[PDB]
C-alpha cells in the first residue's frame, strides 16, 4: 500500500532520458518507452522535470505556457498516456512547479514589455525605474543566482531606455509580484488544470522564493558568495499563507495530492516553518547532499534531516542541479563508485522518502570535459567561461552498449542536444541489468530489500558513538553500518547477533552492509 | 484482358494504410483486409512501398535484408497470402527496389566496418580517405539528398577516426559501389527471388543512381539547391547496361515482367535513354506533377509526356515524397478540393497508365502543423529543422468516422489530426459526391470509354485558361479559369458522362468534363 512517506521517487530529466523520434531530444514517447525500466528497478512514484512550452534558455525552467506540453515533447495526449501508464505499473506522478518566475516568451510578460510603467501588466512582474541621473544604475544591489545583476532594463514606446525588471534567475526568467492577485489567480488553476490529468503532486521550485520584501532592500553583505543570505530577496512570511492555499487545494483530492519543497535557506527554524501540517508535505534534505565523503558530517547531516523534518524526511543524493555522486566522491572513478555504492545503501535505509536522479543508478560521473561550443546552461556564459554549469550532469543516457547513442535513440550521435562521451556505453542499463554487481542491481536489491525489511514507523536509533569513522544504526529488526575509513570494521557483540542482509561490495572499508538482527 | 499499357496503379505506403494488429503501424493484414475495396475502387494493380527488413531510418528505403519481411509488417508466408489474393481479385503487384543504398545494418555494411581500410568488405561501397591535413575533410563536396555532407567518417579499429563512406541519402543509408561485381549478382539475385513468389515487376527507387562518375569529382556549381544537377553524381552511361540486365531477365517470364523507374533528371531528353526497348517499360511523368495549376503548364507537361513515353507514360499527380493535391492545388481545403478533382478526372483520361497515391482518392490534405517531437523523416533532423520533409503526407488513412484512430487500427506511427475523421473512406463511400466516389466513377468509365488505343487529339483555341482534347468519340475538357466556359460549336454536339462537379453545356469554373460525341442528340 502506497505512502507518500515512504517512496522512492525516480527524477526523469526528459530531455536526457530517452529519445523516441530520433532528433535528440528526450520526449514523452521515450519516457512511455522506459517506464517499465524504472517500475521494474523498485521505485514508487516519478517526477518529471519540467516539460511545458518553454524556449529552453533554462531548459525548461523558463515557462512560456503553463497549460500545454512543449512540442519537442510530445503533446498533451502522450502525456495523458505516461501518466495512464506510469499508475497502471504502480507510479505516481509529480510535476514541477516553477511559480517563481516564468519565461520572457511568456504572453503576460509580452504584454508587460509593450504597456507603459505602472500599468498593470507590469504590475504582474517587478518592473522599477533605475537609479542615477538617467536611470543606469539597477534599482538595488542584488545579483541573480546565475551571475550578474539581477535587473534587465528595458526599451520604452518611445525608444528610450527606461525601468528594470527584476530576474533572480536568467534575464529571460522575470519573476513575478506575487502581492498582485491575478498571480495567485493564475497558479491555481494552473493545479487544478494538472491535477485533473490525474497528476498526484508537485516538486515545488524555489519553494523559498515568490514573496520578496516589499522595499526590495539592499543586500547590506554586497555582493557575490561572501555577502551571505540576502534575507530581502528569499524566504518571506507571506510565503506560508501561499503553501497554506495550495495544501487546502490539493486536499480537496482523494487521495490528496502531494507537495515537496524545493527549498534552500540557511536557518532550519525557517525551513522547518514550510512543513508545519497544513503547508508543504516535505522538503528535500540538502544538508546530506552537500557533505563531502566523511562520517561525521554525513551523521550530523542525518540529525539534521531527521529533527526538522519531523521524522521522515525527503532525502537526495543527487539532482539536475549539482555533480553527480561518483564524482563528488572521487574528490578516481574506482574510488566515486565504491562510495556513491556505500552512500546509496546509506540513504536507502534512512526513514522517509529517497529521490533518486537518472542516471544515478548507472553510477555515471560528470562529464566535466564538455567542449565550450556544446555547452548550453545560461551558468556557462553569464560566468564568462568561469563556471562550468550543470550541463555535465544531464547528458542522455546509456541504455545499451551499442548504437551510435547507446541506445538513448536509433539517430546519429551529432543529434544528440548534449554530446555522450564515447565511453558513455560502458555505463549502459542493458550490461548492468545482467550483471548481479552492477550499480543498478545494487540499487534494484536495495529497493526490494527496503520494501521487505523496513518500516517508515522504525525510527533510527543511533549505536555508534558520535565522531567515529563507523556509522551504525538499528531500525525494527535491521542494523545498517557504513564504515568511511580505510580499516576493516567488526561489530562490537553488544549491538547483538548480526545475519547479512546485503552490502555495497565484517564491514570492509568505505562499505554499507545491511544485516537482520 | 489486363494491360501495363492502361493499368491503374493504387501505391500501397504499408506502414500508413491498415493496421491490422493493434500495435499503431500498418502491415500485411491490413493490406489484406483493404484489398478488396482496392479493386472495387477500380484499380488493376498495386505497388508496395519496401516492406523487407529495415530499422525504418528512412521508413523502408533504408533495408537490412532484401530477402525478408520486416517482421512488424508479417511473415513471408503473410505477404504470399497476400500475393495471392491480389492475383485473385485481377491485381498485379509491384514491389520496390531500392539498389543504390541500404541500411548500414546491412550484414555487409557491418563487415565493412569491422574490416580494414582496403578490404574487399570496403570494396563493395564507397569508402575513401578524407582530404585536409588529418582526413577532417570530406573527400568531396557533394551533398547528401537531405542535407548536410554525403559522407560519414568512421572510427577505425585503432580508435582513430579515418576513412569516409558515401551517402547519397541518410548517414544510415551507404551507397554500393555498382563497379564491384558482388553488387550485381546480389541484386540479381533478388529479382528471381521475389518473381519466383510471383511478383509482377519493381518499381526502380532512384533510377539516375546506382552508377556514379568513377572519379567521384567535386561538383563545379557548389552546394544547396542553386547548384545545379551534379553531374558526377547521377545518370552515368553504366546504368543502361544494369537496366539492360534486368529487362533481359525480366523478359524471359511469362508473361513478362514490368519495371517502372523513379527517374529524376534535369532534361525530358535524358529520361528517353531509360525508356529505350530493351530497358525500363516506364517512368513516372513528374514533369505533370510539379506544375502549378495553370492551362499553359499542364499542355506542356502533358505533351513532354507523351512524347518521352512513346505516347504511354506513367502519370502520377501525388506519392510518399511529395505535399498531397489538395494542398499544392490549394496553398484553402475548397479550392483545393476543387482542382484536386478537376486535376484527377484530366489525368485519368490522359492515355497510359496511372498511378494513385493512397489517400488521394479521399481528397486528404497535407497535415502540416506536426509537433516536433512526431516529426520522423530524415529531413527534419538533417535540415536542422529547416525543412519540414514528408511525414505530413504519410499520416494513417482515415477508415471510419468513428473510433480514436478512425478505423486504422482497433499510439499510430504518425499522429492523425481530430479533423481526419471527416475524410473516413465509408462515409465517402455513402456519398455520390464525394472524392472516393468521383474516382470510382471516374475508373468505371475509363474501362467501358477509353478501354482503346487512340491518342490524343487536341482541340481547336479558344482562350487561356481552356485545355481540350478528343480521344476517338470522348471529348475532355478541363477549365482552368475562375469564369465559366461555353465550348465552341466547331467542337461537335458534346453529351455529357462524367464530371468533377455535379445540367448545362458549359464548363464550369475550375472543372474538368468528360462527354461524348456522336450520340443523335442536338
Ligand atoms: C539552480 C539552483 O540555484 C539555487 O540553489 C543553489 C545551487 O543549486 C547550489 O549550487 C548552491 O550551492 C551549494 C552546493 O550545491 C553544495 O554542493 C555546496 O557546495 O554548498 C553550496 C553553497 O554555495 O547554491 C545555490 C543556493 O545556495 C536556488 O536556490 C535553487 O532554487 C536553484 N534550483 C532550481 C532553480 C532554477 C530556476 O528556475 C533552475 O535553474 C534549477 O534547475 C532548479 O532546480
Ligand atoms: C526523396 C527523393 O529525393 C530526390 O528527389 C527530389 C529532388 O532531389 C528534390 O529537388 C525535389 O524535386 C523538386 C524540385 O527541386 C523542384 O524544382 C520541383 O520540380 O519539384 C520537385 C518535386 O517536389 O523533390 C524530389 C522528390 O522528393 C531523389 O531524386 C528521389 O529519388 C527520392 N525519392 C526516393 C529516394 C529515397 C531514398 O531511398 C526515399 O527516401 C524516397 O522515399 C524514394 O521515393
Amino acid at each position: 500500500a502506497f505512502s507518500w512517506r515512504d517512496a522512492v521517487v525516480y527524477q526523469v530529466y526528459l530531455r536526457s532520458f530517452r529519445d523516441a523520434n530520433g532528433d535528440g531530444i528526450g520526449d514523452l514517447g521515450g519516457l512511455s518507452q522506459g517506464l517499465d525500466a524504472i517500475a521494474a528497478l523498485g521505485c514508487d512514484a516519478i517526477w518529471l522535470n519540467p516539460c511545458y512550452a518553454s524556449p529552453q534558455r533554462d531548459h525548461g525552467y523558463d515557462i512560456a505556457d503553463y497549460l500545454t506540453i512543449d512540442p519537442a515533447y510530445g503533446t498533451l495526449e502522450e502525456f495523458d498516456e505516461v501518466v495512464r501508464r506510469a499508475h497502471e505499473l504502480g507510479l505516481r506522478v509529480l510535476m514541477d512547479m516553477v511559480a517563481n518566475h516564468c519565461s520572457s516568451d511568456h504572453a503576460w510578460f509580452q504584454a508587460a514589455l509593450a504597456a507603459e510603467p505602472g500599468s498593470d501588466e507590469r504590475a504582474r512582474f517587478i518592473f522599477r525605474d533605475g537609479l542615477g541621473p538617467d536611470g543606469e544604475l539597477p534599482p538595488n544591489n542584488w545579483d541573480s543566482v546565475f551571475g550578474g545583476l539581477a535587473w534587465t532594463r528595458v526599451t520604452e514606446r518611445d525608444g528610450r531606455p527606461g525601468q528594470w525588471y527584476l530576474h533572480s534567475f536568467d534575464t529571460s526568467q522575470p519573476d513575478f509580484d506575487w502581492r498582485h492577485p491575478a498571480v495567485a489567480e493564475h497558479f491555481e488553476n494552473v493545479l487544478r488544470f494538472w491535477f485533473e490529468r490525474g497528476v498526484d503532486g508537485f516538486r515545488i521550485d524555489v519553494a523559498h522564493g515568490h514573496f520578496k520584501d516589499a522595499a526590495l532592500p539592499d543586500h547590506p553583505g554586497g555582493r557575490g558568495p561572501d555577502a551571505g543570505h540576502n534575507h530581502g530577496m528569499w524566504d518571506q512570511p507571506e510565503v506560508h499563507d501561499l503553501y497554506r492555499s495550495w495544501r487546502a487545494l490539493g486536499d480537496a483530492y482523494e487521495p490528496e495530492k502531494y507537495f515537496v519543497g524545493e527549498i534552500w535557506v540557511p536557518s532550519p527554524d525557517r525551513l522547518a516553518d514550510y512543513l508545519r501540517p497544513d503547508e508543504l508535505h516535505n522538503a528535500f534534505s540538502f544538508d546530506l547532499l552537500v557533505q563531502p565523503w566523511n562520517a561525521d558530517r554525513f551523521r550530523k547531516a542525518i540529525e539534521t534531516g531527521l529533527a526538522v523534518g519531523r521524522g521522515w524526511p525527503a532525502w537526495t543524493l543527487a539532482n539536475h542541479d549539482v555533480h553527480r555522486a561518483v564524482t563528488r566522491y572521487g574528490q578516481d572513478l574506482d574510488r566515486g563508485l565504491r562510495r556513491a555504492r556505500a552512500a546509496a545503501a546509506l540513504a536507502l535505509a534512512l526513514p522517509g522518502s529517497m529521490y533518486l536522479y537518472q542516471g544515478e543508478e548507472l553510477g555515471l560521473p560528470e562529464v566535466l570535459d564538455l567542449p565550450d561550443a556544446a555547452r548550453q546552461d545560461p551558468i556557462w556564459t553569464r560566468s564568462n567561461g568561469t563556471e562550468l554549469g550543470r550541463d555535465g550532469c544531464r547528458i542522455p543516457l546509456p541504455w545499451t552498449r551499442e548504437g551510435r547513442t547507446f541506445g538513448f535513440s536509433d539517430a546519429a550521435a551529432a543529434t544528440t542536444w548534449l554530446p555522450q562521451p564515447a565511453w558513455f556505453g560502458a555505463f549502459a542499463r542493458a550490461t548492468q541489468a545482467a550483471d548481479p554487481d552492477s550499480m543498478l542491481s545494487l540499487h534494484r536489491d536495495l529497493l526490494a530489500t527496503r520494501r521487505t525489511h523496513l518500516r517508515g514507523t522504525e525510527p533510527i536509533v543511533w549505536l555508534s558513538p558520535a565522531g567515529a569513522e563507523v556509522l551504525a544504526f538499528r531500525r525494527g529488526d535491521v542494523v545498517v553500518v557504513t564504515n568511511f575509513g580505510s580499516a576493516p570494521f567488526t561489530p562490537p557483540s553488544a549491538w547483538g547477533a548480526l545475519s547479512p542482509l546485503l552490502a555495497s561490495q565484517t564491514v570492509p572499508p568505505e562499505t554499507t552492509v545491511w544485516s537482520r538482527l
